[PDB]
């Protein structure tokens, strides 16, 4: 397809016995092989066989494709010689994202998340691809972390900010944590803080559609106290790091993602019962 | 102090004022202690000067900060020269996150998780740091890379990182490419606390030295060669779970074996007088 830039696909014949089985292109096991990363032939084989040829396409290949389709048309911006000022500089986050999209790929393949939170966390990384065309237009805007951002990244750390910023805690002890960590420690919190919000109001949904009363109260109880538990770590993680107490954040957020998703089905249950 | 006039904030905290002026404090040394304070507050900085005495507090505490402020004040008429505009912000950037580390140091010291020996040792890691900028103005393209903020002594830390490191299955550019993906915040913490590790390492093989040829002598050694074994593959684990997408997040667990050290050197010492 457009990808041509990758050349750089699965050799494993008994993985591109499943490909072909599954029926994707020479584009499919290119993508494949992206997102493979380190891990081996052999696991991602592992993975795959036990879902369904169907699902894996349009949940996993697709998506993959997307982006590996905008990475392309990113691509040809550093490649331009207007920017070589700004060349290397873009490359180096191309690497950085290059690894967490790896990492997206490693949590699906050993199994921590399902089809669907794949298909959703690597179409992320889009917008922050697609961002380079309009940072080459005015460069003085890479020395931001904002300056990296589309506008969907830029909403998610607005809602991360009216959790912590307060009172005793300000824009600017905000904004410096941020400047500290550096875009790619950034934009895995965003990530990880848009999977726990996801999860938290599917359980939302799911807990109004219980009887009213009974044990229905006592799930919102569940929801109300995970949720007050991870709003804290957010605000203690920022005010530790503004301190000098540690020089990481931390959410600890796939754990509450978890206790969510668990809520979630409780309810589904007792809507039931 | 000229070097520290840049400065333009100090101590206001009246009971802590009246303790450094007990001490002998000069007005920079003020601003020093303002600078490490951090977000600490006085009753805390109050708290652990008190029971420190002048001499140490002048000489471990004052000393080697103000150095470092007056390293970076000079690194700031560099950052607000007209010439580097073009690169004034991402300058000072780098200066904040290296004001964080330090200020984290602060910390730690405030805090008791280190003394004046440490805090002093490793305080001044920064001056080099700063320095640099000096230099990185006169060619900017050094910047896109993490090697090209890190000075003489930086690189030597490194290199010796890399050799713990690198494999035939792990390479010099995969090892330099998690350094990159993290950046100089997190490369510099990393190089800060191998040293100290470093460092308390070899007091302890001292140490171990010392103790009369015999009974002790080999347990000791064994604990000194099976601690280093330990954290040497800390490393090691850390950094091919990063290039592997295991996790996101050089780390050595390298505190916990500076003390391991620390430990393992005083039970030395205390045998060398038993036997």
């Amino acid at each position: 397809e457009a990808l041509a830039y990758l050349n750089e696909t699965v050799i494993d014949p008994k993985l591109i016995a499943l490909l072909d089985d599954f029926g994707v292109s020479r584009s499919g096991r290119k993508a494949i092989s992206y997102i493979q990363g380190n891990l081996t032939s052999d696991v991602i084989y592992d993975r795959l066989n036990k879902l369904g040829a169907d699902v894996v396409i349009e949940k996993i290949i697709k998506p993959t494709v997307s982006l590996l389709k905008t990475k392309g048309e990113a691509l040809k911006i550093i490649e331009d010689p207007t920017n070589e000022g700004v060349k290397t500089r873009l490359q180096n986050m191309c690497k950085r994202y290059d690894g967490l999209v790896k990492g997206i790929g490693y949590d699906f393949f050993h199994g921590s998340i399902g089809t669907d939170r794949f298909a959703q966390a690597v179409v992320y990384y889009a917008p922050r691809f697609r961002k380079f065309k309009e940072i080459v237009k005015n460069p003085r805007v890479m020395d931001d972390i904002y300056g990296w951002l589309d506008a969907d990244d830029r909403a998610t750390i607005n809602e991360i900010g009216k959790i912590v910023i307060n009172a005793t805690y300000d824009k600017d002890k905000f904004n410096n944590v941020l400047n500290s960590v550096g875009v790619y420690y950034v934009v895995r919190m965003i990530d990880i803080y848009r999977g726990v919000k996801i999860e938290h109001d599917e359980a939302l949904n799911a807990i109004t559609t219980v009887p009213d009363g009974v044990v229905k109260q006592d799930l919102q109880a569940r929801l109300n106290r995970f949720k007050g538990e991870y709003y804290s770590n957010i605000r203690g993680t920022f005010k530790g790091f503004t301190d000098g107490l540690h020089f990481q954040i931390m959410t600890d957020g796939d754990k509450y993602r978890n206790y969510f998703i668990i809520l979630k089905f409780d309810a589904q249950a007792a809507r039931v019962a």
